[PDB]
């Protein structure tokens, strides 16, 4: 199966499906061992987590796909991945970003209509060249579009419907706070809708079932694991400095026997000893 | 200003012992810089087993290793000690390469160590001869690791220790080193600065930076420590949202957007921004 | 087709094979144009022309993997890719030297037993971890041998055979001076047998003739068109220092218009107006 | 010397500097044994030569480091570097490329003002950028503008001028095609001048002596090598092809001991005996 078939098939299978950020391969481990189907590269985790910088355009394509290849090295799981507007202004730029994402083996990616927002025809344009980019057709384009916030819910509708004719897979509307609204969204654009449950935002923290009711398809986690981490290792980081020594952190701690577990140290004993 | 061999020196002369803690990737750079270190570590287990979700068997290799030196030194100034474990080759040339890479992308230190069981005293003292030789910036740290006390016993360590410091290694790394009289006796021995490895579930106890200052100890490593914890934090949020269809009960221990943005300086950007235009 | 398919259907189609090092993504393209079915990523190549380095194992996995890349994303030919001993020596080290060259476009790869060489169970060894990590098996494993310089010709057609029971689909023979000895060689290990034709060596420049004679299936040609492409560039160094111009060199160079053909500059302009 | 230290000291004794394009690694070890102080890595020709592409902003940051790196890795010749407009619209990509241009070794580095041009004032804004990103003030950042061609000689003059007030250290006009022109030019900017030569264009094969005689600082030959290296490889491909064999073009190649000689073969060995 390819990455892309593994999306679809996840998308087919669980209603709505979870999609948990993974900042790196080896949380993308944890996110199979705990059974997700699906796992997501953050564009802010990228730029956060990875290069310690804000989510302001400054990470790359080659950034990016670092983090890819890492992580589908290791994970078969397929992989969601922020391309935020496709890195660079042309279409050479969109389909250089979908035929490398496909190539080091990303599953799916969301493209998004940020230039306030572009035209409809120029959103509808940058769909195209990554749909016509592509050189496997189970390999998913998600259209990512803030057009709630800046024209209204029919205007949402009408740009979606155009990204689906223009042969986007399914739609990421971005702002969205009521489960009433991704009801008539997800009835009125037909393909699988996601929606982003990220923490400290608008939008109230919707269970599955609650999503499930309003026919959503996708549920996106970007940054809670990483959210987690960081406050982890900040404690740690306080307590070594404070106590001159872990002494009093070690109970917060993964141990070396469940890192071992989580990484599969011994499989590679074990293969050592089927070959040889 | 300072280079990092110098700013790493610097803290080694300023802190005693110095603390130095693994960062496994640039944002936990900056968290240890905010937490009020002088030094950072990239450990190449935690290369292996965070960046790549590999076991520490000599999988990874020095392009995984540079690309976390750069992502890590292009926003951290922090004086940043790297694992090279042999030296990614068996060759000098190999040697050569890395030390030339390390001081381009930015590490202020390397460790290399005599692993292969180790490699015959001559062989660790023609690894170090190699590193010294392609040294472009003499103010970049090489640090000699020897497993030696644990296969040939305390006398041999400081022979060998000794053989790497007339090589010109500048830090000594002694490994499985386990009671407080050995690091001492160690120290007075080979001169240089030691390192001792403080981490966790192994046979090494927890000592405080006080004991090791006692036993005449440099440097002191926390190698995957923020990592650990750091892992069972997201592994407990995975689980909860397996578990629950939200994120709901795994709030509570989650860095909130605020604390964030402070620690990737999101409002010196905005600033940059004014001050330019 | 995958890669692998598409070099397996250039040795069965084509008698021998010519393969042709080259040694960027501009020169994979003129092979193309030049009607070749097959071409080859020399490790000496990105040693001496991507690093400026000796061929003294100083190169490693990332900077051949940069230039399969580069090669693989605009030319579609079958890249035989030389791995020299794999990369690493633990079969970990081999396994992920064939799943990066798998993921990054490479369609066969030949690995050697170098060290003098290794014992003939430590080059099967090194075969059976590369097959035993092959995810994609079109993808060619190319035993390459250094035997027959060392243990005489009998011992090459064993430890040959060794490695095709190990699952290595094809061998690489080191340097035969006669063809008597390829035919021979060719009928004892019965899978398709590559001739390395280079320059400056001690080996005869053999044709594709004389070679279809002596059963060989493959022929590669690994460093021709860069040896070619250095002592043009010098020339161009030397009359420009020397007349102050490049007046004098104009006659050697490639044209505009050429290198715009080379590398379809136009076919991206009829992109554009077939997409928008 | 640092490298921008070396670019400059480039300029100041030699009238004008000539600067050579240089495709790889290889290539700019064949410069310095010709006796050139300063070498070039063209956009166009990491675009050409190391992707196969057409130059039309499909190369990006990462690209072109790894060349950087390549040749500045085995190469201690100051390097000009093509960044573009700075491989992103923001202040932020700006700097980033100049902190990564300063880290992997670069000498210089040329940022233009293309979009058609952006206005005088947001070239100002890419070079105020780029000069308060440096962490090495020897490093150099040249001003490339097309405002000659699109307002013309007093336009091109003021831009240059604005841009010198912002720090730019020296600068590029494009297309500039009479001595009198370059003459005017550079006594009213002050600053080195570079003149581009390349061929098959709008320019003369202007010689040094005339060069020095407008008062042009810096005279670069692009992609020159290059191009005769691209005949040369598909002259062998060609003579492969239809003669089944290299032997009626060994006499356009390189020899093993040539090429042995140009990337330092023995000082391996040498390094090999003084060291242990
Ligand atoms: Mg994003
Ligand atoms: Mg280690
Ligand atoms: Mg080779
Ligand atoms: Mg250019």
């Amino acid at each position: 199966l390819t990455p892309g078939q593994r999306f679809r098939e996840a998308v087919a299978t669980e209603h709505p499906l979870q999609v948990v950020g993974t900042i790196n391969a080896n949380h993308a481990l944890l996110a199979k061992r705990a059974g997700f189907k699906a796992i997501y590269l953050s564009g802010g985790g990228v730029a956060a987590g990875s290069l310690g910088l804000p989510d302001l355009g400054i990470s790359g394509l080659d950034d990016v796909l670092t983090d890819v290849r890492r992580i589908t090295d290791v994970c078969d799981l397929p992989l969601l991945v922020d391309v935020d507007t496709g890195f660079g202004s042309s279409a050479f730029n969109v389909a250089r970003t979908v035929k490398s994402m496909i190539k080091f083996g990303a599953a799916a990616m969301h493209i998004e209509d940020q230039v306030e927002i572009v035209s409809q025809q120029e959103m509808v344009d940058r769909i195209k060249a990554a749909v016509d980019a592509r050189s496997d057709d189970s390999f998913v384009i998600m259209a990512r579009t803030d057009a709630l916030a800046v024209e209204g819910l029919q205007a949402a509708i009408d740009r979606a419907c155009a990204c689906v004719e223009a042969g986007a897979d399914m739609i990421f509307p971005e702002a969205m706070t009521e489960l009433a609204m991704y009801k008539e969204f997800a009835a009125a654009v037909k393909v699988p809708v996601l929606a982003n449950i990220t923490e400290f935002g608008a939008t109230p923290l919707f269970t599955t079932d609650e999503l499930a009711s309003a026919d959503v398809s996708l549920v996106l986690y970007p940054l809670s694991a990483f959210r987690a981490m960081n406050k982890a290792a900040e404690n740690v980081y306080t307590a070594i400095r404070r106590d001159g020594t872990q002494k009093n952190v070690i109970d917060t701690m993964q141990t070396r026997m469940e890192l071992y577990d989580r990484i599969d140290y011994h499989s590679f004993e074990q293969k050592l000893d089927a070959l040889f």
